[PDB]
């Protein structure tokens, strides 16, 4: 019942087909898939082989095509019967499509491929004794977006999903994307619910771990494990009954976190029943837990309900900040979420404003080809040009109360499915027939299909509100205060009491970029104040210099730079050393690296091998490389 030019757009056929896979996927049903490996830090591989039950559907080749990238494929048998096949040349960036024979009988049958990873593999980072905190080897997988076809031989598309079972032999202890068959050296794990390719998540190092609720565990190194379970363990429960109340019951069991090596790239990845999770989260007073409630989120919108291509990456991504931003909302309260907004409104413009080729990047539904790197359409257009669509949908539907239903009829018609965006509309628009002029005012062309900042909404500022006016009055003062004694007359550490992290994190960096009103023009810079940069630093060093939290301590040190306070470069370049999450890193190096680049990459030949392989590539060609 929708407009016509989305009609238009729509193919004659949905999901719509996924670009990025080498696999015919569309011609078989991946019934359930196993995998049976081996972890060998000796060799930093893994190796085994993985099983298919598939079901042909219906000139046939007739021929299996698989994803792989840079794997060593050695066997292949269909229903205990050696098969003939070929791997392809390598074409990036999809990899190297591995073609099989199948000569099989019947429609119904079991594939296996003996396979081993590579020293090229791009799905796992390896540590060894020397690199971890806690003196023992550990390697981990990140998959998404297109990287578990370098793990395993697979149908490795978002349309594809498929129960699992998992058996890994592993000298130290493994966890996995899946709910443990309990006790070794050999983990066993089900995923009874049908998942995608890219979420499968596999660890193994020295891990320990610690109820954080009734349904909860963390996973991590021993030195950092209490730590972590007083992080969350006061509050994943109510985080899990309050997305329950908004949406429905959780369907996966238990909701498990590993808080990973500080190498990790990522703040989180939501592996079912397995949150991957950065140990900058830990900040010891529980300021950073939404990343928890961001990956909570994806429970739903991603893992239970999936997006059929990288091309409709929003329904993923859009989806999950605004569940996560109810949920914090019906935690703390409407002017909460709107803060969130407020800071993921900044967070597009500058994702934008910063953009290669915005006019193509910027636009909600992507057009990747077999040509494009799915990464180079991650950006944070998905995240809030997709919430602030889903924000203006309840606005303009009557609000919470109204969209909720939809909400729940959403997730309940696709769960354990994959769609498109046009699959979306049409959803909406049979949930709403009473509705229908509301929904054709909307503009669906800008939307979905035009770059740029969607129109900006009425956000609730009250939480900002004082952080703005004081970096508007810091901005001021600067110019007018010459002694330290001049500031703390006028300033003191009274007036950051009442700032949260994320508080200090929007006054921090309101403050390089000196305001948020145009009072002084000019984008005049701190480093010629230096008695005020020092006695800010000064005044507010309990709360500010003396944090643990990573994401102040971050902002820290770049107003820090933002003032040339030359005698502090020292700590930012030695911090850098400490975190692998590319948030703080990836930034990191681009501000040392214009104060002091004969620092700067000092400091990276130093740390460069401790990154995450994606990590260390960005920062290389950051640093001119
Ligand atoms: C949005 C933030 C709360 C956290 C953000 N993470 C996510 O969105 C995760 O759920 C994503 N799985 C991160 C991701 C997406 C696409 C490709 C690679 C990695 C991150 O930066 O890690
Ligand atoms: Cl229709
Ligand atoms: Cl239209
Ligand atoms: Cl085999
Ligand atoms: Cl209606
Ligand atoms: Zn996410």
């Amino acid at each position: 019942m929708l407009p016509l030019s989305i009609e238009q757009r729509r193919p004659s056929r949905s999901p719509e087909y996924d670009q990025s896979t080498l696999s015919n996927y569309k011609d078989f049903a991946v019934l359930h898939t196993d995998l049976n490996l081996s972890v060998s830090f000796e060799k930093s591989a893994i190796s085994g082989s993985v099983t298919f039950q598939l079901k042909k559907l219906h000139n046939k080749s007739d021929e299996l095509h698989l994803d792989t990238s840079y794997l060593d494929v050695q066997e292949v048998h269909i229903d205990g019967s050696k098969a003939d096949f070929q791997i392809e040349q390598r074409k990036e960036p999809l990899g190297s499509r591995l073609v099989i024979n199948n000569a099989s009988c019947n429609d119904n049958f079991t594939l296996n491929i003996q396979f081993r990873t590579t020293d090229k593999c791009t799905a796992l980072q390896w540590l060894n004794s020397k690199q971890t905190k806690g003196g023992k080897p550990y390697v981990f997988s990140q998959l998404e977006a297109i990287h578990a076809r370098s793990l395993f031989p697979c149908f490795d598309t978002p349309s594809v999903k498929s129960t699992f079972t998992a058996s890994i032999e592993s000298p130290l202890p493994v966890v996995f994307s899946g709910i443990r068959i309990e006790d070794t050296n050999i983990y066993r794990f089900e995923q009874k619910v049908p998942i995608p390719a890219y979420l499968i998540g596999i660890a193994s190092g020295d891990l320990s771990s610690a109820p954080i609720g009734p349904r909860s565990t963390v996973y991590t190194e021993p030195f950092r494990l209490k730590d972590c379970q007083w992080e969350f363990e006061n509050d994943v429960e109510k985080f899990i009954q309050t997305a329950e109340k908004i949406i429905f019951e959780y369907e996966w069991g238990t909701y498990d976190i590993l808080v990973n090596v500080d190498s990790y790239p990522y703040g989180g990845m939501e592996s079912p029943n397995m949150t991957f999770a950065t140990p900058t989260l830990l900040a010891h007073d529980r300021s950073n837990i939404d990343v928890i409630a961001h990956e909570l989120a994806h429970s739903w919108s991603g893992n239970l309900v999936t997006n059929c291509s990288w091309n409709h990456f929003w329904l993923n991504e859009g989806w999950t900040v605004y569940l996560e931003r109810r949920i914090i909302g019906a935690i703390h309260g409407e002017p909460t979420r709107h803060f969130s907004a407020l800071i993921g409104w900044s967070d597009l413009q500058n994702s934008i404003d910063s953009m290669k080729d915005p006019e193509r990047f910027s636009t909600l539904v992507q057009n990747l080809n077999d040509n494009t790197d799915p990464d180079d359409a991650f950006s944070t257009v998905p995240y809030e040009k997709g919430f602030n669509l889903l924000f203006h949908l309840e606005t303009i539907l009557g609000g919470k109360a109204e969209f909720d239903p939809f909400i729940r009829h959403y997730f309940k018609k696709f769960a354990k499915k994959s769609l498109d965006t046009f699959q979306f509309l049409d959803t909406l628009y049979e949930f709403y027939p009473e509705k229908k002029e509301i929904l054709d005012s909307v503009d669906w062309e800008t939307w979905l299909y035009k770059p740029g900042m969607p129109p900006r909404p009425h956000f609730i500022t009250a939480l900002a509100d004082n952080v703005y006016q004081l970096a508007d009055k810091w901005v001021e003062m600067a110019q007018h205060l010459k002694t330290t004694e001049d500031f703390r007359s006028e300033f003191n550490a009274i007036d950051i009491k009442d700032f949260n992290s994320n508080q200090l994190v929007l006054f921090l960096e309101t403050l390089t970029q000196n305001g948020h009103s145009n009072k002084k023009p000019k984008d005049f810079d701190w480093a010629k104040f230096p008695v005020a940069s020092r006695a800010l630093l000064d005044i507010y060093q309990d709360n500010i210099v003396k944090s643990q939290n990573a994401e102040v301590v971050f902002k820290m040190f770049k107003f820090q730079i933002f003032a040339k306070l030359q005698e502090e470069y020292k700590h930012l370049a030695d911090w850098l050393g400490t975190v692998g999450r590319m948030k703080f890193v990836r930034p990191g190096y681009r501000l040392l690296n214009s104060v002091d680049r004969r620092l700067a990459l000092a400091t990276f030949d130093k740390f460069k091998d401790t990154y995450h392989p994606i990590c260390k590539a960005l920062v290389k060609q950051d640093l001119k490389l």
